[PDB]
Order: structure tokens, then sequence, then C-alpha cells
DNA sequence: TGACGCCGGCGTCA
DNA sequence: TGACGCCGGCGTCA
């Protein structure tokens, strides 16, 4: 559908649930939060965090990351 | 200062939390949702609130009562 | 009143319920529970209680804490 | 090389990792424990977890959980 | 980072 | 409605 929920998005990227949330909160991406506060990204903040993903793979540090 | 916290407006209102969620879920009062989905009123969020709670302990079913 | 709700002991800790219940259990306070299985808290229980969130707020580890 | 980390489970089973570690604590469920303390679940650990998705969404209760 | 326990909302029994 | 457990976000420790 529209979007996916933190678990999703983690199973995906291979990642965390905890990872996904330290770099949404630490990179001030910007994702829908749920009414409960769960985060909600679509189709298109799975592309950032995807490439968040792969930044990280080439030695490039959380903060030293560019979007 | 400008924000009360459910444990907070509970604590006056001499009520549970579960309760103060319960008021606010059941009669839809727009209040302020935190980033992290905990429910955050305004000193005049709390009116409307000390409203119901005076309404209600005059048999008045929460239903039933007006904003 | 020779005991307090749950609620009371929880506004004058500063504290959800749920905080004061949890202290409760991980510690074993034998704390009453009315016929309803709500709790019912002695003035005497509120001064452990009251004891314990001032340890924890000290580091004291929930292992560590001190009762008679 | 089957060995499994939370991560990987908690994926093939569509939950949590921390649904995951409940079931284990819940149920005494064997896993094995790293230096690190991290789990590694084997090809049985998550049929045995699999096991008790089912179970849970049948309404089974979680100390009426059957146990293959 | 993983494990873990706290926190506040929510559904559910009683 | 209180007690209870689950949820997912978040801080903290190792």
């Amino acid at each position: 559908g529209s979007h996916m929920n933190t678990n999703m998005v983690a199973s995906e990227l291979g990642v965390s649930a905890k990872t996904v949330q330290r770099w949404v909160k630490q990179l001030n991406l910007p994702a829908e939060r749920n009414e409960l506060g769960h985060y909600s990204f679509t189709a298109e903040d799975v592309k950032v965090l995807k490439s968040v993903k792969k930044q990280i793979s080439e030695g490039t540090a959380i903060q030293d990351i560019h979007l």
C-alpha cells in the first residue's frame, strides 16, 4: 500500500527496527508520524533510507551523510 | 509551561491516566498530539476536560456530554 | 481512609499508575488487594514507595534497593 | 550454516525483534547466546516460534502454548 | 549496535 | 473503570 511501518522497512533493508529508528532520529529524516507515534515511511522515504544504507556501506559515517 | 501531560492533567482532575485517555478517545477532543503519540493538553484544553468531569458527576452520559 | 488507591499514590509520587504498579511487583511489596483486584495501599506502604523513588533517582539499581 | 539472529527471525515471522524476545522469555524457549549475549536461532528454534505465532492467533493462551 | 527496561496509548477482561 | 499485556519509540549500558 501507500506506506510501510518500521518493521516492514527494517526487514526489507535487512537491518533492525532499532537501526531504522536511530537513522531517522539522528539524520533528522522526514517521515510521517502515526497517531500513536509509529513511523510511517512511504515508497519515496524508503528510497532515502536505501541511500543511507548504501552510503554507510562505503565507510561514510552517519553524521557525514548527504541527502 | 504551556503544555500539560496526561499524568499531570489526571493528577489534577483526581482521576487515572486511563480515564483521561478514555475521554479524549471517545469524545474526540482535539488535543495536541506528541511526535511520540503522547497527549499534550493546553491550560485551556484542561477546562474542556474539567467540564466533562463535572457533567459526568451529574449523571451525564459520556456519549451524551456536549462540548 | 485507611487505604489509598493506585491513583492517589501515583499523584503524590508524580508518576503514572503504571510506574507504581511496576515498582510494586519488581520488589514484591505486600500491598493489599481489595475484593475487586485493585491495589489498596496503606500510608505505611506509601512510605516505602516514596523511599524507593528516592533511591531510584539516586542511581540505585532495582536489584540494589533496600527495604525492611 | 543456518544461524539467524533475532533480526532475521523477526523478519521471517513478520514481527518485531521485541515481540520475538518476549515469546522467548515468556515460554523459556531454547535460544543460544553469544559471548555478547545476542541470540542465535537454529532451524528448529524458528519453527517452534513460527508455531507459537499460530496458536497465539488462534486465541490459545500463552501458558497453554503447545510446544513441539 | 543488540539486549533491555521505561513510558504512554490502546484493546481487553473483569 | 482498574489491572494487565502488547506496541513501538527511545535512552542506556556493554
